[PDB]
RNA sequence: AAAA
RNA sequence: AAAA
């Protein structure tokens, strides 16, 4: 009996989270109506099935009406409906629903930092994300259910997705990641932790500071390593574009260590592997052909070659103080991580449990399984992807009442289609 | 008396459009009061449309309750709730003092967000919330601007024709596009109206998230309407900045040719930062061949060839490089960047082998302003030398591109 | 009101073209149901709107009844349909049908040769299919209809669905191929008509033969030209496996006349652009290097260093009989491909469209167009697309009512979801 | 005394619809097989197949010709008790249904069409259920023993070994011993795999980018481990048969096997290397090692415009090949196999094994309720694939029957 | 669409 | 069209 109503946007994604995010406070809908402009590329069914597997059956029925106001006035105002979502659409959508649905009640998903919008569901931490009876103005409160008819236990995830399966546990209570020692990590544990900004360096700000002005970029082994895929906001700006300069240096000693031969993998191949990822991730091999180890001198000569020949001004990255210090005497700006700074705010949960993930999969030694418990008790285990460009990791969950990554793979696919 | 009201967002660019939008279907008001939510040239750029009014920035604060209470305390005759929240769109329509509700509708919003005017004024309506009639644009002439000259962007120039439309037939004298020489053609595939078929294959293999390399004539001939054909948002930028390219470019710059080569470098760098790093020392056919097919050998992804040039294209398949070839040209039947095509025509312009010619605006018979070609270090700007004060648009949208550069 | 219904199978494809089979019989029915032994894995949505652009416009309805012939029994008893078809899905379920449904008519659709069956709609010649009613015996004729609604033009068709649609067009009348002098084509199309099969060789039938004993063969660059991708199905038997060694000596002249430079395109580049094509489809390009050997006498001593260090038989295949009898001169089993035969059986006319306009679109001079004509009317026109491991036509349907490249697309999109 | 079934172009749904009718328990005097096209069996050891199962019977084949029309008339004059309407066309299994003289109108349904069309015993009996149409009764098995046989030594394939062992199943407990697999060995690590009992979850990997038209590349290890299931894993309808045939991976299977312990492997590679290619004899490359796989792999990546993709076992070495730009499948984490797996495999790989065992040589033995059956035997020959199957059991000689069945659908 |  |  129970309808909820939304509103039908271009976007998928704001009419699939309001959907759900209703869903995660309770209700229990038997029939879905989206009231829409113009009639929708294609959707799927799969909706259906990922409210299935949260203990929701319902008719996912799209009701087209067109530009005019009026148009909108009559098909709204007798249309039988209990709760009616405006966060979706055009305003003008909003005002008729709002005005004229004979809804019970109206509600507004209120997201506070609009930057962290339109992405998967529950990628935005739930605390930063209200939703309010616009009628009276309360903040309700959400009510996560469990996952039912889960059949298949393993799950293919993203970044962003693994990110939201750790927000709607959260829901439930304390989530916790096993596998790892915070308080004592190995050299590769330490990386990682960099690498998803649960560690930064102060003077990353600095990377920021000079890509605002313009400046081109030369960075050195350990740079690539420990900021890994993060080095590519520090050095992109709007006005100037990337400002970082595919090092020829930077690249033999990652090579030298990684691709000349198939020597047994230890921790410093792994490092080095994580930073051979990472350069390839943000350049094309710029050696067409060059073999060349020197290490220290080479990154500072191959600096003074192109300073000679560009206008821009190249600001030399270190993770080095020797390195930093010969390149200053040299004449060179240099920008030198130092100062450890343990972060408070946000970071990517997701690419540490990857880069973990990565680190025990392939080491020697006594390795560690990567877990995700929620009140004490195992939910899921993780393992890494074999594809490095479209780059999932595979989650294996072992409660059958939180599977929420097949309800994320569902709806990756749905997004992906757009 | 009259007082009109709109509501600030987090951007300036749809407060600012909406009160441009309001003013442009004949309103002069004398107060403009914003209800915001937080503490966050435009008097100026209203007094040249002869509005003199008072902007006033009335905080609020979050929440819809708070709304519901200091909306009220305020007298209002037009309110328009198109930019910010839906929420405190919802409270002003209910809880406002106005006698009217107004909606700027925008048919198709990837084409919002932009500088006023960009947008053609068909696919923008004013309505009443209320009522829901199309109310028609009043658009106002421009008072008290008495410096007649203006550097505008790309974007600026195409919104001074739209805006210079709602007055009448626009009109372009000095060029004949008919029997377009090497160049002219050029800058009509530029510009988007003519276009190549294949277009499509480098947005479907963006989608798949190849690698491309493009060869010299495809930076000159698509300009840079590559940058959205090669843009994924998955992936991002997928075109890889050839060496090969970038020498011939360069050796070319070092004058007919030399036209094309400069077209060509031009978006070369503003699509790449040029890749100084390469070791790549070639600059014909086969070294753009054997550059695809180095990078081809030594990377995850796949990597794709885009020319212009058959038999380049058929010699690289033959190497098993899978290769899109620029051939069937199709007349653009909807959407293109006149900005670009004048840009474009106006660089020609200086350097013509022939007698030197002006490139002017008219509206309805009578000229308007003159486009002059203006060379920066890194500004992409045409001077725009207006002869008619009811109509110098250059001059606001020159002030509103500063406003919403400060982003 | 006509309820059409049939039986789903595993398959979707015997389901899918046994509804358009009914279809092209002039029915029009308003509802169409699906009756299942199991719930699909996957989930269509196209199939309504190909039946809208054939003027349909009808529901789809998936009856999940289970194992068990009483399951069968009752749920077919209480349901009212019009006409049934029992040509998908296992015996057990059209024999429910055909005895306890109140259908009027119960059809069945007689495919003489099973082995072109299981292909897109319209593959096989509309002369071989038959539609059946299983009570009276007798064959209810074709009611082609016509496209509406469907104003995109262009559409992207793959080989048998080029076929797919010359077949499709053939019920209305003369379908012709405009471009293309066929009792005087030039080189290149006297080329294409042996690559699509019109014209074959009756040494072909050798090559069949020497494949069957296990043999080994040699083909040098004419018979990669003139053959094309037919060449697979010669060389290749169940037993001993694909037996066409990738020739050193005939890359390197297909790399010559094609990858050495860019010269301009005349009719020999595109030739020995058609056998590197070919050739590729068939090897690995073998040569990791160079050894510069190319024309007659390479060929032949490529053959004899095989011959003296593998223990089966090599057989050497050539058009050239300059070349064939040289190779017998020096003891080598030689197959000369040198009698014509025209094709009276079974071709492949979407091969010789792609293969004409590749020529008309990398050609020379006077820029010809193909077209496909039907009853004197032009009905589309042809172009090549860049993909060549996908391959692909670009039809620009410029009759409205005949735009049937459209339907084939999209139900090329459901098949090709398996 | 009559058993009637349907005639179709294929042998084997006609020969083992007959075949599962028999094991319902009939033993027929007359069987009549209904055709359409003039052609014939061209040979068949039915009879002979049949006689061993205590069948005398005789086998009629009746013509009559397309059309709905002519079946409906001549299906009703002819007396039989059971007809299957298994095989064939629909519509003559629709008319021999409803104008037909048999009393009991059987189908032989299959629950999983995938693994139909293969020798007599192949699928699982617990997937095969004899169905009468008419109410829909699950018919249960009563399969005959054998007799009138002599010949306690047969040659089976793969197949035909995992349909002794299925067919030997109707009567109880089969069991193999002279093997214990736990505490695997080095080599017994390899069978378990090859056989399936043991996947890589790797695996579903090679699927995926099979699905997507990638080439293939593998290291000796693959061929080794994954056997001829790799021609199953890297064959897409859509592009076919995906695996490259390595000149690295045959240099070195070629190196360890023409020029004993551990050398089991690399045979049993090279014999998975040739099932699965011909010989890469027109390659130049000469290299048999790590770095030689890889740059193989790279100046492919190069010159083709498929996607290239590289599977090893080996970490050290795919880190190594992803460090270069190589996408690469590693094999690393393992499954046991919850559904169905190999038993032909297994047993074909370890009696292979047993003759180069270290110490005392075992015999591998199948055995019916803890009573001694048949033994495994190796043999060899240029193109076999075949094992010996020495029954000592007069009554359940069915590798007999299997070898006549064997042949019969060898020519296809 | 001749063990779906 | 989660602050045109």
């Amino acid at each position: 009996m129970l309808i909820l109503a939304t509103l039908g946007s271009d976007k998928s994604v704001t009419t699939i989270n309001a959907i759900l995010t209703e869903i995660f406070t309770g209700l229990n809908p038997n029939k879905i109506i989206i009231f829409r402009e113009d009639p929708q590329k294609k959707d799927i069914k799969g909706m259906e099935k990922a409210l299935e597997y949260l203990g929701v059956n319902t008719l996912i029925e799209e009701k087209v009406i067109g530009e005019g106001i009026k148009l909108w006035r009559e098909k709204i105002r007798n249309e039988e409906i209990d709760i009616f979502d405006i966060t979706p659409g055009r305003k003008y959508m909003a005002l008729s629903a709002t005005y004229y649905s004979r809804a019970e009640e109206i509600r507004y998903v209120y997201l506070k930092d609009e930057r962290e919008g339109y992405n998967i569901f529950g990628y935005v931490p739930f605390e930063q994300l209200k939703v309010i009876n616009v009628r009276i103005g309360d903040e309700i409160p959400y009510d996560p259910p469990l996952t039912q008819n889960v059949n298949e236990a393993e799950s293919l995830l993203d970044v962003d997705s693994l990110r939201a399966f750790i927000n709607i546990l959260g829901l439930h209570g304390k989530v916790e990641i096993n596998g790892i020692d915070l308080e004592n990590p190995d050299q590769v544990e330490e990386i990682c932790l960099f690498r998803s900004g649960k560690y930064k360096y102060e003077e990353e700000k600095d990377i920021i500071k000079e890509a605002e002005r313009g400046s081109l970029f030369l960075a050195d082994t350990n740079v690539y390593i420990r900021l890994g895929n993060r080095l590519r906001s520090l050095v992109y700006n709007r006005k100037y574009g990337f400002r970082l300069l595919s090092s020829k240096n930077t690249f033999n000693e990652l090579y030298n260590h990684t691709a000349q031969d198939t020597q047994k993998i230890d921790e410093n191949k792994v490092k080095f592997i994580l930073g051979m990822l990472s350069y390839r991730s943000l350049h094309v091999p710029p050696i067409t052909s060059q073999v060349r180890s020197s290490g220290d001198m080479g990154l500072i000569n191959e600096a003074l070659e192109i300073k000679k020949n560009v206008e821009d001004n190249v600001v030399l990255i270190t993770a080095d103080k020797a390195l930093g210090l010969t390149a200053q005497s040299k004449g060179l700006r240099t920008i030198i991580l130092s100062k450890v700074r343990k972060e408070i705010g946000e970071w990517d949960i997701g690419e540490l449990l990857f880069c973990l993930s990565f680190y025990n999969d392939y080491r020697n030694g006594i390795r560690r399984m990567i877990e995700i418990s929620l009140n004490g008790s195992k939910i899921a285990e993780l393992h890494s992807y074999y594809h490095l460009q479209e780059r999932r990791v595979k989650v294996r969950v072992v409660d059958k009442r939180y599977n929420y990554p097949k309800i994320l793979e569902i709806l990756s696919e749905i997004l992906a289609t757009a």
